[PDB]
């Protein structure tokens, strides 16, 4: 009447080295393909041993420090080795879209089930660190995962969202943190660092439109949010952006003041906000906000409602969430809000009291 691990040392008296499938094929996968064995075969080969080991963590003492010693098994050298060029060459060319529905769902299922097996294996699998003294193609992997939010393209976003990324954006909070105290989160630091520059500069200008026109850089952005919604479960951004633009996110901002002269986007252009407000408020402050309240409320039927719509609209976009982001900060931030008294500014206070209401009876 043991427990696992202790059973284990047991049975390592008998046959113990190499249990589990050591030959996993290899050489036939030219430009060849297809949905025959050539998709079934190595990702059940695969998300079968990838597990056996995620949930061997419990085991997971005598399997790291002693599947690491594993130089014979012959296993972990092509679970891994294959796995990155495999991995690799999956995001790459994926080469009748039946075939390919079947391609990118089975793919789908075999990244995350190394990803968050990537998370156990950083965190509290390695009481000796094992791995990090041993990684022979520990590069590949940056070159996808980070594609965060170009991951509509290795994935389909639409077909992705069910199963994978419900699970996925966890995933991401799981693998970020992973790292982050761990010797491994610095090296990829220097990778990360490369989407916010080239970001930061184009989506500034190619979002004020007309109409809707351009498309595609309607859904970078909300990938540039999206990608970065999960990096505040993380680490590092605090570190890119305090530079000099601790109060640039206020100027994104001004550039939501901005968009309010030209003729309305509709109900769907209304939804991203977080990226407007719930990106920005999450790393910039929230005085300046109120600063823009009561402070914006400072400014022949059409220019008579323009000197009342920097007066109407801009209490319009205050509503929302953008109320509720005052409970993020506001035990005593109100005191300074109430005594100001511009105009009755208490009308949109009770806004705060009714989304209280909501949770809370």
């Amino acid at each position: 009447k043991e427990e696992g691990v202790s059973f284990l040392i047991n049975t390592f008296e008998g046959g113990g080295c190499g249990q589990p499938s050591g030959i996993l094929a290899q050489p036939t996968l030219l430009y060849l393909r297809g949905p025959f064995s050539l998709q079934a075969t190595l990702c059940w080969l695969d998300l079968l041993l990838a597990a056996l080991e995620c949930y061997n963590t419990f085991i997971g003492e005598r399997t790291v420090g002693a599947l690491q010693v594993l130089g014979t098994e012959a296993q972990s050298s092509l679970l891994k080795a294959v796995a990155f060029f495999l991995e690799s060459i999956a995001m790459h060319d994926i080469i009748s879209p039946q075939e390919g529905e079947r391609y990118n769902y089975s793919k789908c299922t075999v990244v995350v089930r190394i990803m968050e097996f990537t998370t156990t294996l950083l965190n509290t699998s390695p009481e000796g660190w094992k791995l990090l003294k041993k990684d022979l193609c520990n590069t590949h992997l940056m070159r996808v995962l980070v594609q965060t939010l170009c991951e509509p393209a290795s994935i389909g976003f639409n077909i992705g969202d069910v199963q994978v990324m419900a699970h996925l954006p966890d995933v991401c909070v799981n693998l970020m943190k992973a790292l982050k105290m761990s010797p491994y989160k610095d090296i990829l630091e220097t990778h990360l660092r490369e989407k916010i520059t080239a970001q930061s500069i184009e989506e500034l200008c190619a979002v004020n439109l007309y109409g809707p026109d351009a498309q595609v850089d309607r859904s970078r952005l909300a990938a540039v949010v999206s990608a970065c919604k999960q990096l505040h479960r993380a680490g590092l951004l605090h570190n890119i952006l305090p530079s000099q633009s601790t109060d640039l996110h206020h100027s994104v901002g001004t550039e939501l003041l901005s968009l309010v002269y030209k003729g309305i986007a509709p109900g769907d252009e209304r939804q991203c906000l977080p990226s407007l407000d719930l990106s920005c408020k999450q790393l910039a402050s929230g005085l300046l906000e109120l600063a823009f309240a009561f402070g914006g409320l400072c400014e022949g039927s059409v220019i008579h409602f323009s000197h009342g719509e920097y007066f109407y609209s801009l209490f319009s976009e205050t509503i929302n969430t953008e109320l509720l982001k005052n409970l993020d900060l506001a035990v005593l931030e109100l005191m300074q809000s109430s005594v100001d008294n511009t105009k009755m500014v208490s009308a949109v206070l009770n806004g705060m009291l009714d989304q209280s209401f909501r949770e809370r009876a």
